[PDB]
């Protein structure tokens, strides 16, 4: 799986989760590209049993765009929830995410899973850390 | 983020042999010389680097204070992935792919996160708890 083909997996998912289905229009506003290049990937998603281009229904995830699609959209949020844990400027970390999300392994993920949980287990290590920012004296 | 690898790697060569050869640039990148030439070109009018008469090439303030930071950036990058026990055969590789997307704020929250867990062994213990569980 590229690192594009992930965005649109990724971008598919979530807008069935929300109006419970996807659209090519819908789809070339969320990533904001032109409709022939969405119709040029999802072919290539089709033929790779992610989805079916089916007619009247329209946009269906197959079993195996569900699975990576719910793990996409869960490596996304995890992400986001590590670097706003960190203090990372919130107006930054949607943009930071969204590049970082497909240049790291499951191994690294799931390292981060656990620090996050690290710090979500003992509000007092998240001050620790707060306090090491204002060392900066 | 192609060119920032290319600054990368000749900050590194520099430091090391003294100076940087195409040579030496396209096979720490893999990439064919034809490649190489083309972007230090760029990287030449963007005034980063010098082609000198005999002496190949040499960096220039702007190249040497971007290139130092593009080493620390990696390097506090593996230290990070190794301290909360990711695989340390496929450290270099996540770090080469995320260096390039991440921001400089982001690159210091990092860094105090690092700093937080070289301070007391304590926490990393605790760390590595919640990995067992
Ligand atoms: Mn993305
Ligand atoms: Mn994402
Ligand atoms: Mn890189
Ligand atoms: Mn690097």
């Amino acid at each position: 799986t590229t690192p594009s083909m992930e965005d649109y997996i990724e971008q598919i998912y979530m807008l069935i989760e929300e109006k419970g289905y996807a659209r090519v229009s819908d789809i070339a506003e969320a990533l904001a590209v032109h409709p022939s290049s969405v119709t040029k990937m999802v072919q290539k998603l089709d033929k790779d049993e992610y989805l079916i281009y089916e007619k009247y229904r329209g946009l269906v995830l197959t079993s195996k765009g569900k699975k990576i699609g719910k793990r996409l959209v869960y490596r996304h949020e995890l992400l986001e929830q590590f670097l706003r844990i960190i203090g990372v400027d919130e107006e930054k970390i949607y943009n930071d995410v969204e590049g970082i999300e497909h240049h790291l392994s499951w191994n690294s993920i799931d390292r981060i899973g656990d620090l996050v949980q690290y710090f979500e287990e003992d509000d007092a290590r998240k001050k620790d850390l707060k306090s090491i920012q204002k060392k900066t004296e």
